[PDB]
């Protein structure tokens, strides 16, 4: 029943021993793409979400049996090509001598010492992140490394890049590894199911999984969420934050109205269905509305809670897949070579599972559960004193910020790549806890002990010479120039 292109994909995947759940999942996306689907979600088809419960209003914590049944997973399979990264982002330094992986392991240790003695922790890796993550734990945290292969690591799948005009699997004789790509972090459900780990977790008595981004060190277990999901019988819960100006890369919550038409004299009652819209899913000529933080003010944190037996049941009842909406990413098979064949890279976002369950919902959480690092501008804020380290080893906004991170605007010509950002803070990281907005234009180098307050702009109009800010300089509500 499949097309020739789709069959070619199946054959390639089978020959490469790709797990069948992945093949089934991918093919379904392939069929959608062949019928015109791109993943685009226009604003005319959605409407904002105006009312949600709040974590700040919750007080009751879950019982010990529920806490014991909760697995913690951290995403760690992405390639931060936007920050000029070649390995796992979690190996980058966050504070003095501590990486993302350092605080993550310290959070797990803390939870095991004070909350759940046998807390199960997992990492979803790619082959482009697996060995470096394992060797890091090998040296710094041997208790995690000893059970790394047995219970920690979940290996994400690889799917073929398909030619844009025929949807056949793309070939690249120069480097056939470039014929494959990660299918996004929405692959977590497919990888858990196809590897049999989802069934084994349910067999072992686990009932909840808390997933979060590897770059968000503010996301740990909150026992009030588990009690909330138990009481309200919620099978999937997405943590959303009130959107700030800094929330530009990610996705926002949205709703549609599905009319359960009337019965037994009852009228047609509207029921709100929730969905996620990534930035890639917004029509590119309509990005103004995706960026309106007032129109769509609920930003997905990717702190997700899933009831594992219901996820398992749902997948089994759908041929062994979770039919997440496909995102059609347009690239070239060698993303560095504009002359290489153009391809589609079919991906899904794990937050899109909010549309897969009848009892799915979202809850508004404070900013201290969301400290994202998508760019080097985010990393400057996280490295600065605007973020502090909690006792349970979370990275949270300083209380003085009132939930608003400093708005950091770095010249993309000089600081988009990690090597360029490293030159900017070579002599020290400026104080930004009292800085509302910092904009760096042109070639600039921070000095030692810089203190920024208010709205600060550093503009070097002649980038033939870098502008080194003097040591101890204090910039308050000003624009500094050579
Ligand atoms: O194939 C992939 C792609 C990504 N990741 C991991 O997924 C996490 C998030 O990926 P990132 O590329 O950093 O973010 P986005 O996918 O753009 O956005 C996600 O995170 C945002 C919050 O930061 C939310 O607003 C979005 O809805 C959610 O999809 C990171 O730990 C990545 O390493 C994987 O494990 N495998």
């Amino acid at each position: 029943s499949l097309s020739a292109a789709a069959q070619a994909c199946v054959k390639k995947m089978r020959d490469a021993k790709v797990n069948e759940a992945c093949i089934r999942t991918f093919i379904a996306q392939h069929v959608m793409v062949s019928k015109g689907e791109t993943g685009s979600i226009p604003d005319s088809a959605i409407m904002p979400v105006d009312s949600l419960d709040a974590l700040d209003s919750l007080t009751i914590e879950c019982d010990n049996a529920v806490l014991q049944s909760t697995v913690v997973l951290k995403l760690n399979g992405g390639l931060g090509t936007g920050m000029g990264l070649c390995d796992a982002k979690t190996l980058l330094e966050v504070k003095d001598g501590k990486t993302f992986l350092d605080f993550t392991a310290l959070q797990v240790q803390y939870l095991r010492q004070h909350c759940s003695e046998h807390l199960r922790f997992m990492l979803m890796d790619s082959f482009n992140t697996s060995a470096s993550t394992k060797s890091f734990l090998k040296a710094r945290y041997p208790w995690l490394y000893q059970v790394f292969d047995s219970e920690v690591e979940l290996m994400q799948n690889q799917v073929p890049k398909i030619l844009q005009d025929t949807l056949e699997p793309a070939a690249w004789a120069e480097n056939p590894a470039y014929e494959w790509a990660p299918p996004g972090h929405g692959d977590i459900y497919t990888a858990l199911y196809g590897s049999g780990k989802l069934q084994e977790l349910v067999e072992q008595g686990y009932r909840y999984m808390f997933v979060s981004n590897g770059d968000n060190l503010g996301a740990t277990i909150d026992k009030r969420v588990l009690a909330y999901m138990e009481k309200e019988k919620i099978d999937f819960l997405m943590e959303v934050c009130r959107r700030t100006e800094s929330d530009k890369k990610g996705g926002h919550l949205a709703r549609q109205t599905v009319y359960v038409k009337g019965k037994d004299g009852q009228p047609d009652a509207e029921k709100r269905v929730l969905l996620l819209r990534e930035s890639a899913q917004c029509p590119k000529a309509d990005m103004e509305s995706f960026q309106d933080i007032n129109k769509y003010s609920f930003f997905n944190t990717n702190n997700l809670w899933i009831r594992l037996p219901v996820l398992l049941e749902t997948m089994q009842e759908h041929g062994g897949t979770l039919p997440l909406p496909v995102i059609r990413n347009e690239k070239t098979v060698d993303s560095s070579n504009s002359a290489s064949p153009k391809v589609y890279q079919l991906e899904t976002a794990m937050g899109a599972a909010i549309a897969m369950f009848e009892s799915a919902s979202a809850i508004v959480v404070p900013r201290w559960r969301f400290a994202p690092v998508k760019t080097c501008a985010d990393l400057l804020a996280l490295r600065s004193d605007a973020y502090v380290v909690t006792d349970d080893f979370r990275l949270v906004l300083d209380d003085r910020c009132h939930g608003h991170p400093p708005v950091v605007d770095l010249d993309s010509a000089h600081y988009k790549m990690m090597n360029g950002f490293e030159k900017l803070v070579q002599h020290g990281v400026p104080s930004l806890v009292e800085c509302k907005r910092v904009t760096v234009k042109g070639l600039v180098q921070f000095g030692a002990g810089n203190v920024l307050t208010g709205t600060v702009t550093i503009e070097n109009t002649d980038s033939a010479s870098a502008f080194v800010i003097p040591d101890g300089a204090k910039l308050n509500d000003t624009t500094a120039s050579p």
